[PDB]
């Protein structure tokens, strides 16, 4: 069938495991799994179409240096996410575009913004902040939570809508 | 604050109006509600951002001939909605585009595709035909259903998210 190299990344702890383990096996990580390769790959019906979806969730800190090289030359799309309680993983969030348009030697290359963690009190990244940083990019923004599963799905979905049209 | 005109464009008996009672009165219409000019507008938060949704559900059958000329002048985003089991829904779908970029002197105006009733075995436009009009079009395409909600809110949203690099 169809299927989809995602890449999810992102800075340390702004919560990229817990999007996935949300997304496949259903439930919150509040508990502990301080991980870095992990591959899942699951037989999804995305409109009408199906597809395997193949998501590398990544490590965080750079215990990474160019082997960040290797998988991002593998990922259809990429998941870009942070948190909206800690500015410096938006900061980051720039060096990450900027390493994958290294790689890719292309200045367009499918992608999503994701601020995760929006179920908090503690914000610090407001919307507007982040969301010029997508037209800034071309890339669109949504705004999630792992806790809540809210935005969770279309946070994916769109992703592999963006790889359609590439 | 921030707020969004989208018109509910597409054929008769396609879903739009279906789509419409999902997303705010929450409930499905088995039952009856033969309309024509109708609008509700909500304050809604899409990804940390206040905003309108003032959204023109409209008329199917074409009692509706320059009428149309003038909230598609007023409308920011357009979510065209066709039928999977109406294959003539679909074929329709190219000459409300081409009325919108008509009023608008434009060929690239906020939009998205929806094949609506995708919870029904009577399927007769496979996705792959109508992925590839999106692809032709180069807006997106979301399958969605009234019946069981499926769908029904990344499509509202990702429309928005459409206008918002617009
Ligand atoms: C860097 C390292 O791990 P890392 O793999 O580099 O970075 P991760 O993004 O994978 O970290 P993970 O997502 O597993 O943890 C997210 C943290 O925020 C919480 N969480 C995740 N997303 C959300 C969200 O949407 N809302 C709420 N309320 N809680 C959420 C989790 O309980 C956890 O403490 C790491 C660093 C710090 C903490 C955990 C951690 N880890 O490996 O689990
Ligand atoms: C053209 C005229 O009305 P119209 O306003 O021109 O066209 P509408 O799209 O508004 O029609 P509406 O959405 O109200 O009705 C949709 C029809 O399919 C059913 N329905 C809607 N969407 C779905 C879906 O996702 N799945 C399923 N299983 N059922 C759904 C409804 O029960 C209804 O019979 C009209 C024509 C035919 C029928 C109704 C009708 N109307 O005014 O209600
Ligand atoms: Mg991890
Ligand atoms: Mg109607």
């Amino acid at each position: 069938m169809t299927e989809y190299k995602l890449v999810v990344v992102g800075a340390g702890g702004v919560g990229k495991s817990a999007l996935t383990i949300q997304l496949i096996q259903n439930h919150f990580v509040d508990e502990y799994d301080p991980t870095i390769e992990d591959s899942y790959r699951k037989q999804v019906v995305i409109d009408g179409e199906t597809c395997l979806l193949d998501i590398l969730d990544t490590a965080g800190q750079e215990e990474y240096s160019a082997m960040r090289d290797q998988y991002m030359r593998t990922g259809e799309g990429f998941l870009c996410v942070f948190a909206i309680n800690n500015t410096k993983s938006f900061e980051d969030i720039h060096q990450y575009r900027e390493q994958i348009k290294r790689v890719k030697d292309s200045d367009d290359v499918p992608m999503v913004l994701v601020g995760n963690k929006c179920d908090l009190a503690a914000r610090t990244v407001e919307s507007r902040q982040a969301q010029d940083l997508a037209r800034s990019y071309g890339i669109p923004y949504i705004e999630t939570s792992a806790k809540t599963r809210q935005g969770v799905e279309d946070a994916f979905y769109t992703l592999v809508r963006e790889i359609r049209q590439h």
